[PDB]
């Protein structure tokens, strides 16, 4: 099916997922000079103290650290959000080289990778119902640059060898996502979509301005993963990012002056 290769990559997705050419697609380039500070934005609240991680899975597109979202444990509120959004999973998008990998870009700058913490609006009951709503999801995006190692990320890095191929999963309990956040919560926000098929336009994007630093060694291990399943020709899981899409009259708002 769809992927990131030359024959099934982003430029081909529209054939099976027409919304790919929609009016609210993600990611987008964030032109910092055009983004406007929005006084109406309420304080952003990231409450991950009771987060319950459960498993890590290689789904053939990236790897997901899944959480128990049967209760209001890890939640995201405030900012441009109305109500409570529950953390369900987080994953990354990265490149084959340090100069690329992020999905959103800042003044056209591409980061080495991008972390996506996915949350769904609790007023819709479940994730399935949420992806049928214009405000069903909220994804917190964090940029990764290559520099000093990120202590909180190492546990994720060290388990990757156990889920090298598509379909493989491993227990991943007691992981604290707070160790992946930068110091500042300054952010840019705009209405968008999922960046991979089905590309549904149900996401309120909140992209943090401050990137986190990860070591070359850490990202190199991300690049050892496989898109393929076990026993198949090895296709390194790299460059699993979608390029910037047309803004289409949308406005990106800044939480800071
Ligand atoms: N990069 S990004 O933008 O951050 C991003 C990209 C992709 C995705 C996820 C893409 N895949 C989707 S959407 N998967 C999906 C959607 C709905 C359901 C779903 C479906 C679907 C059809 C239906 O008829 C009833 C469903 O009921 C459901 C009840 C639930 O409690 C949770 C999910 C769920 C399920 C599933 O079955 O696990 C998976 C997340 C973030
Ligand atoms: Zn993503």
């Amino acid at each position: 099916h769809w992927g990131y290769g030359k024959h099934n990559g982003p430029e081909h997705w529209h054939k099976d997922f027409p919304i790919a050419k929609g009016e609210r697609q993600s990611p987008v380039d964030i032109d910092t000079h055009t983004a406007k500070y929005d006084p109406s934005l309420k304080p952003l609240s990231v409450s991950y103290d009771q987060a319950t991680s459960l498993r890590i899975l290689n789904n053939g597109h990236a790897f997901n650290v899944e959480f128990d979202d049967s209760q209001d444990k890890a939640v995201l509120k405030g900012g441009p959000l109305d109500g409570t959004y529950r953390l369900i999973q987080f994953h990354f998008h990265w490149g084959s080289l340090d100069g690329q990998g992020s999905e959103h870009t800042v003044d056209k700058k591409k980061y080495a990778a991008e972390l996506h913490l996915v949350h769904w609006n609790t007023k819709y009951g479940d994730f399935g119902k949420a992806v049928q709503q214009p405000d069903g999801l909220a994804v917190l995006g964090i940029f990764l640059k290559v520099g000093s190692a990120k202590p909180g990320l190492q546990k994720v890095v060290d388990v990757l060898d156990s889920i090298k191929t598509k379909g493989k999963s491993a227990d991943f309990t007691n992981f604290d996502p707070r160790g992946l956040l930068p110091e500042s919560l300054d952010y840019w926000t705009y209405p968008g979509s999922l960046t991979t098929p089905p590309l549904l336009e149900c996401v309120t994007w909140i992209v943090l301005k401050e990137p986190i630093s990860v070591s070359s060694e850490q990202v190199l291990k991300f690049r050892k993963l496989n898109f393929n399943g076990e026993g198949e020709p090895e296709e390194l899981m790299v460059d699993n990012w979608r390029p910037a899409q047309p803004l289409k009259n949308r406005q990106i708002k800044a939480s800071f002056k």
